[PDB]
């Protein structure tokens, strides 16, 4: 039969965080997989999946939009956030299982591919080497290291890199992430210290990158509109591919964009057309970042179509393990209005052990695989060799 | 291989109009079919398809969104209307061929089904018996016939019927379709004659229908906002499932809806999220009618998702041959936010000859088939036995 | 010291659902309590609280807005929903502990009381007797029972009752809750069956209530704007205190209200001023329902002030155990712009065992207690006598 | 009589495309002509005209707005695009025939002329010499050729030239037209390569043009708002007469204009006041380009009046054969709010064979002819000497 027989979750060590997986098995023995995350502000996703998966057992593996519709009904009052992340993770395992059942790559379920390769940017560059040097080396501890990291990206034929906010001139190099309470300074004001350190960091990065490697700047939720404007004025003459600002104020973000000489990207934390809509109605973004790991890829196709009608291109949010990269590769293959795809090029020493296949890059582009499903499977024995 | 080898068009007599078909053949010998129309104000669709199909030969049958994206590029300046109808017809033949290649019904490509049966309304009731009595009988020529037709719908367990505008008290019964120049009276004013004949007709229909069969009223493009308001005021105390008004004025239609005591439906003539958007932004509709035959079903899924975010349910436009009904059945199977499905229950005497399978209704609902593809194929020998 | 030493969660059987509690202990041995829920579409709240509570240990019990600010930072990306419910539950335990530390009732932290008694409505009336007759009797199985339940409310001096949607004429009496997939009919259409059963039910309720007991109607998320309008038209001549409609479409809900002859209430599922704002900007509500159990009472005071500036009165969402009632009583005591307070008068046979104090009603009003903290404590031994 | 007796279509080779013509004959033997196009994304126009022309036979040649009104009715559902192009082509042949019947130039039907000469810009300069060197020479293959072409325009007393997007530094010189799938890169992203090649091309053009010849830049549909902004920022210090951007997003185009230091033109692909209106309401354009060949000149007068009330000047879209130039010359003669007129100065070697009269330019202006009708007639024998 095509019934779902079981929905299980798994977790393994990823150094400074864990990876999580959904494992869905059908009556025929097909196994669909997804990867999800709890580290990025999302405690409780596993608990959601465990409850929702119980309702799925006995249903058709083929009927993923039925599952979505029922799940949305069952959790309507507390929809969004971690509930919606659980639903998305299950969706992504359903899609894998369905594609495997039909012996096709997942992009074959998504309209077919319309490109073979996807341009990427090397994300958390040099953020991972600065923040998690125990896992991603060589460690970066000063402006010369920042420069060398951009040189390495250039040498390795990557066409774009993304950094965050770093303080260089007040002790050991450290990230500035007050929006996530590191440090706890909840007003999120921007001062001369933030501005001059942003400038110093970005100048070093540009010096290493050369003029032909693009630089993206992610500000996450680390200011208010007032402070974002201050940052954009400071950096008015810099060449930036985008400045990324997460906000729950469509009006405030739109004000910021209207005064920006740089492209503004946002939306990586939002769910469904409903949450994206106020931003598009307000002209708040140049680029919409879609987290397909959170939303589910089928739901993400809906969001992509919605963006397309507003002539907005989309970029996947992708900063997890190899399975997330392959999930996003399939989305990226099928979406016409694709800006670029995020990926982390800094990998854990045991990353390749955890998965059957690793993503392949050539000349700054990700090669889209053609195996049934997403293109890689977590390896159960290897997961258990890396307890969280 | 999975290459498209040929794209052909066919045409046959349908009494007072013709049916048209796209026939797409793959290198493996799989044949995908769609049905399209030129009679509903759409001269030139065949010519579009013939040009676009030439570009498709040699491409992958699996890559339908690639074809769509390329076709949109190639025809961008004159997009919409008959160009977009040609693109939609090809899309629908691509989907059939893809589903057949994967040995699944077309709804398996659309998210899977989430219902097995679809409530319908019996459309052009008694419009077809009044306007085309040579083909659909018994002929209706007076108010007693109108009543009897609604009684027949009731007896046959249909839960809803749709009529149009008819003049009963000025000679032989005849339709009032000034928006389509029958008669040519281009101001489209509404007067006492129109209003009293609408009332007389609908009262007869209600008398026959009983209180539990729902009545839909289609006004097409037959007035201006002024006249639609006059009609809604006249019929303020009638129980109507919807009043259907086509308009290229989102502001005017929204004004009409705001003053309507009945649900308003519209949009059957529109293409893509872009054309629907101004109506939804204006709160112009209770129900959005989506013509999936015109748009292509894949594009129609995008429109349905967009409507869903606005909490608007959708209904397919379906008033052609059996293949169009089966196309729409697959769309209807997969869309959560489904209002109801249109179908014509009055059929040509040779309709079943033209197709391998006929739609099946039970207790006022359409049964969704489970054969690979749409669920029915045109029959080439039978097409040629009915030259247009 | 005033440090938090521990944050624990507890759970007990509540018949057809469970109750959940946060237990927070200070270095001085003061215990603060809250009650939270996972049954109303909210799997995962316990998991959130368990993670967040670990961060709270060692912090000052007095610094609740510091905890809130830090928690919001830590979970910013997946804020709202179950994450925000966990934060609210912890807030409410912090407030209890703070008030106990200062030897005052919780309303003393909220601006002081400005009334001594709170008018209530008897909620889920007769919903609980129809849906959960094993726990709340006497069972209601027909229209005569509906009438008798309203008579009982009248006799017992309650001034208002709230019901939901019930189907009486298609087999055994049963609720109509398609928005929560009972039944699974995800389009949420409204038909003659829904409308005539709403009318029959409400007429029976009114017959029992007399003209001086007010009737509230809760539609939850059980239609689309189209269907809500159909319901409001059907019930246009009924005297209703409010019609309650949950929606994630401020534009659609505002359209519905603009065409309503009844007061419209909404918002019970929303978090923070940010989520309420689009509804108020759109003139979408007469009354804003605030779930203080979900939001935290301190955050709910902010929302109440925001509503006050829009001249909108607020009502607590209160349909859980006695501790939730006492939490809401303290909020209700301090808010000037208070519409009314929800409470369930149907109680479990073991409810009073679970808590130290029970709410007291007189002449249709809740008496606001004056004990330190919320006014009642869960009893640990009794919780364990009722395993979930 | 003044009846239309026949409506015929003709087609001839125009090198890399064909020309098409409508030939309308009256009972008195007067022949009215128009020219139309299928190459610019418009397959099917001939088929539309063939159907509509059948309805016209027997009607008065004088009653062109009657024909328009009836045609709009008959094709209302699929209006716009290729249907509307067919209607426009017939309109333009009706106007020619009417003017010839009354022995006046066509501008005498349009309010009379209010100027004798029309300033032009030399369009597709050097686009035609780069893209179609087999037909328009001398071939342009490098930046020096670009410069020399602008020098030639200067020498020949043209006051303005228009170019498109060209890639010079990646192999043989080639156009960048992703919006029309040359190349197929459907996201339409703009990168450093596009930007530096735009700059290099335009700098060469300016070097040749001198400071007193104006340069127009046409971007067609080749980016999204994000990319148009990137282009405008790159070219912020260039002196451009206009930057032309086609868009189906009035909101997105308006955003772009609001951030442009150059005049923005658009609308060449739009039909009727209805399609122009959302752009004008949004302040999306400095200049409205009106395609009178597509719309019909009578309809184009309506659009011009509408633009006039918004204080927007209009420019004809004119890049076809001599008859299109003469059609547009008559429109340009009568419209007060005229920005400038497009024309191609690069002509096919056989162009003058195809028509009775050629347009005359003096000192950068087109001389408006004073012969009955448009001012030139296609020559039937010459059409047949150039089979398509
Ligand atoms: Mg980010
Ligand atoms: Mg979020
Ligand atoms: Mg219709
Ligand atoms: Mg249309
Ligand atoms: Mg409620
Ligand atoms: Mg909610
Ligand atoms: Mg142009
Ligand atoms: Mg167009």
């Amino acid at each position: 039969s095509l019934k779902v027989v079981s929905v299980d979750t798994l977790c393994c060590d990823a150094g400074w965080r864990n990876y999580h997986f959904v494992k869905l098995t059908t009556d025929e023995g097909i196994v669909g997989w997804s990867e999800f995350d709890e580290g990025f502000g999302s405690p409780g996703v596993t608990a959601v999946i465990e409850q929702l998966g119980k309702r799925l057992v006995g249903a058709s593996v083929m009927e993923h939009e039925r599952f979505f519709a029922e799940a949305y009904c069952l959790t309507r009052p507390a929809t969004g956030g971690v509930v919606s992340e659980g639903i998305g993770a299950i969706e992504n395992a359903l899609l894998d299982a369905k594609a495997k059942t039909l012996n096709v790559p997942c992009y074959e379920l998504l309209g077919g591919k319309l490109r073979d390769r996807v341009p990427v940017y090397w994300s958390h560059c040099p953020t991972w080497r600065i923040n998690h040097p125990k896992f991603f080396g060589p460690p970066v501890t000063d402006l010369d290291g920042v420069k060398r990291t951009a040189e390495e990206a250039r040498e390795r034929q990557f066409r774009a890199i993304k950094t965050n906010i770093f303080i260089h001139d007040d002790g050991p190099l450290h990230a500035w992430r007050p929006g996530f309470a590191v440090p706890f300074q909840p007003a999120l004001n921007v001062d001369r210290k933030v501005l001059r350190n942003l400038r110093a960091h970005l100048e070093a990065l540009r010096d290493g990158a050369g003029p032909d490697v693009e630089i993206l700047l992610d500000l996450n939720f680390n200011a208010k509109p007032e402070g974002y404007l201050k940052i954009l004025r400071e950096l008015a003459d810099f060449d930036l591919f985008w400045v990324e600002i997460d906000s729950y104020s469509p009006q405030g973000l739109a004000y910021v964009r209207n005064h920006s000489p740089h492209p503004i990207s946002s939306c990586e934390t939002l769910f469904g057309i409903r949450e994206f809509k106020p931003f598009f109605d307000a002209n708040a973004v140049d680029v919409a970042i879609v987290d397909t790991i959170w939303n589910g890829v089928w739901q993400s196709m809906k969001i992509a179509a919605f963006a397309d009608a507003h002539d907005i291109n989309v970029a996947p949010h992708n900063f997890y393990g190899h399975l997330c990269t392959m999930i996003n590769a399939n989305f990226a293959a099928a979406v016409p209005n694709l800006r670029i795809m995020e990926t982390d090029i800094d990998r854990l020493a045991w990353e390749d052990e955890l998965f059957t296949h690793a993503p392949e890059y050539q000349n700054g582009e990700l090669i889209i695989p053609d195996r049934p499903g997403w293109g890689t499977d977590p390896v159960e024995e290897a997961i258990l060799a890396h307890p969280p």
